[PDB]
């Protein structure tokens, strides 16, 4: 993790969820980001979805190296769960959520 972290394109580290706001304003369903948690106690990392016009935040919880939105955490790191949320629709996760991964918002000027 986190080697592999902090060079993904759509990982943005300490910012907050207004900054999340504009970055995803008026984007396509599929559009996301990955930032830090605020606090710990709301897992280590938010990933911010795109969908029906709306900002979906979902926690990315981690454990004995591990990570996962629910228990059991599966991924051993947090690009290996989007790299599989943009193969497979966040369904599976939850019904509400039923889209891809499908836009990262990057860091690298794109």
């Amino acid at each position: 993790n986190n080697m592999s972290l902090q060079n993904a394109e759509w990982y943005w580290g300490d910012i907050s969820r207004e900054e999340v706001n504009e970055k995803l304003r008026d984007t396509a369903d599929g559009t996301f980001l990955v930032r830090d948690a605020s606090t710990k106690m709301h897992g280590d990392y938010t990933l911010t979805l795109r969908k029906g016009g709306n900002n979906k935040l979902i926690k990315i919880f981690h454990r004995d190296g591990k990570y996962g939105f629910s228990d059991p955490l599966t991924f051993s790191s947090v690009v290996e769960l989007i790299n599989h949320y943009r193969n497979e629709s966040l369904a599976q996760y939850n019904p509400k959520l039923d889209v891809k991964l499908l836009y990262p918002v990057s860091k690298y000027q794109q």
